[PDB]
RNA sequence: GAGGGCGCUUACCACUUUGUGAUUCAUGACUGGGGUGAAGUCGUAACAAGGUAACCGUAGGGGAACCUGCGGUUGGAUCA
């Protein structure tokens, strides 16, 4: 409860209770999330607010409350686990291998 | 004179000092795991004969669930 500024910023990463949210202009700020977001990934467009500091200037977490539309998404299917996106909203893929252990075809 | 007092000295001994142990609390870089986490990644181990039957003890292996070797059990199916 007691939230702050609604806003558009770019997830930084996720780890599943809290996520991390880089604002408009560089600030590593952790948030976490609404119960009704079915998913969220790495680098995607939310919208946000950063909560309410307790302490004059220390803050603990924020809440990301909606999702924003998907450009593209990476949705690979699992035995016993579902169909899961793992990232989304991209324009350029780099396949990365080295030669060491195998280079498979 | 007898005797007493004062003073001195000795015994006992508190506090106090050094050397060096035992024990206890607080602090403590670092470090060992474990628990609590529905949506995160990695895999599909076990529960059906769970797709190499599982489990226990022990040794070795490797991100990991685990696997292999030896021995035992049925808390195993199908089987005469
Ligand atoms: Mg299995
Ligand atoms: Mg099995
Ligand atoms: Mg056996």
């Amino acid at each position: 409860n007691l939230f702050g500024e609604p806003d558009e910023g770019i997830v930084i990463s996720r780890f599943g209770m809290h996520a991390d949210v880089e604002s408009a202009d560089g600030d590593v700020h952790r948030c976490n999330i609404r119960r009704t977001i079915r998913s969220l990934v790495t680098g995607d467009r939310v919208v946000w607010r950063p909560g309410k500091p307790a302490a004059e200037g220390v803050n603990v977490k924020g809440i990301v409350e909606a999702v924003h539309e998907r450009t593209s998404v990476l949705t690979r299917p699992d035995f016993y686990d579902g169909v899961k996106p793992i990232a989304a909203n991209i324009d350029q893929i780099v396949i990365v291998s080295a030669i060491l252990p195998e280079l498979s075809l």
